């Protein structure tokens, strides 16, 4: 009976968003299981496992926007979920996304969008904020800037909405 | 207690897909209300109304792929739904998409994708087929080619899944 | 030897962006031919023609964001360009997009994105701003708010870049 | 005076597509520099370097479709190109994409699409096939199935078109 809040964070912006979403989830009648993934190479929160994904009632996926796509260490953990898609899990379970960007120009909607693609592959029901595809944060080219009362509200709103939908389902 | 199957059709390909989805919906424990929209200019099934959208338990949206986007007469009917977004309806209700293309090259996924965008704006919960974003049909450059046993299965599957989710919700 | 700046405007926000882009185009060594399209129904700048599109050296496409997609009257004019895609024109010619939104939440990137899809169908070379997919404007829920020195800079930058690329090509 | 054909391959499908594109590039008046990237973890062609990307006249990017996104080892190599975006390179240079999928359902257009996002971030001019966003290959759930005369034609066509555009630029 938990929503998995699964994310990756480089300079900790996506990490705080994760926590707030978790609060939302709790407010929504569910236990938040907040997890991350390890760095990758060719040469914090606890690390997520396949079984974490297999057993969640629903999922919130987070990454910093990295050139319009999700961060590779997260992509790496998902690339290792064939089994779960093949036996058709995550199917039926609700999901949402969230992102952080260190950039004025843009790139969050599209990244949120690119992260809903796989969830729709795993056959999940995707929901947003009524950005509209998911919770977003501007971090400022310092990576420094902190959430606002507004961004905090949106994170919990989404977390709460995700949990309530898993409930209603 | 009905799923609105809302679509536009030029040469009737999307129209047959609509019907099959409707069958799915019935199989799924719901009444299908199948509707279309009128042609637009500067100079079949019954026509949809705003109240049709306001009162549905859930929604299936269909168009032929027209240069990677949905057909304008459909876009025109949606552009007239501000009121519904403003008072935040459709929110919470499930939705799916479907498309027809007269083309080898491609363009269906992207069009399905571009049609899920607005549903996520109106705050809906979007579901696919576990293409993966929605039911698709190749019509062949004649516009002629008919559904297969396979494409028919997918249409009802989606319709049934949409209705069952509205149910579970 | 002209770049077609083709757009639709409801409350004139996209219209001013069009003009500025046109200035950019001129700065870039090209004549701007600024055109719009007429309203559509079931029951300003000059109107664009098919031949306007056939003969341009390059293209800038503009719309207000309407539920994550381009405005229907524009979609309607493009839907009438089969001939041009079929005989494979626009192919090789550069193109860019621009948008206006009356909304805080979001929706511009995705709309810009959904408008680059067709250009890639017609086989065009698409370029952005080095949002990153094209020039954007927040209009404020009044539709009232005017361009900034910043948004103005971006519009001409894009127009200038589009024209220069058509040049280099 | 070379087009960088940059790709990742798991079971060698994207690898053959790379080679064919390279042939295209040669036919188009350019030297193909075909490169890949190493596997990533938490615990063939030569490997690409940052300087390979810095000095190309243009770029073709390839991956297998991995849940609607590009493969993580490729994403990892791109995530290490901040410097190049920051000093605004790749800007002005043409680019294309290509993909392989082991799947009936779908996912190639969207993945091609998700790979054009970053290229548009790095400020590149993106071109397709006049799928329409780039060259695609069905590998069959064996990963086994080989290119067709048709898919081969498309790969070289794209490679040739990419090189010719870099030429014209």
């Amino acid at each position: 009976p938990y929503i998995l809040v699964l994310y990756y964070s480089r300079h900790g912006a996506t990490a705080e968003m994760a926590r707030q979403i978790a609060r939302g989830v709790e407010q929504g009648g569910f236990e938040a299981r907040v997890r991350t993934v390890p760095a990758v190479s060719t040469e914090g929160a606890l690390y997520a496992t396949l079984e974490d994904l297999k057993n969640c009632a629903g999922l919130a996926l987070g990454s910093p926007t990295r050139f319009g796509n999700m961060a590779s260490p997260l992509k790496y953990f998902l690339d290792g979920t064939s089994s779960l898609w093949l036996t058709g899990s995550l199917v039926g379970k609700p999901a949402a996304v969230f992102t952080s960007t260190a950039s004025l120009h843009g790139g969050q909607e599209t990244t949120q969008l690119s992260m809903l693609l796989p969830l729709l592959h795993h056959g999940m029901l995707v929901l947003g904020i009524p950005t509209p595809y998911g919770a977003s944060h501007f971090a400022g080219a310092d990576g420094k800037r902190s959430l606002d009362e507004h961004e905090l509200t949106l994170c919990r709103a989404l977390g709460k909405r995700l949990a309530e939908t898993a409930g209603k389902l």
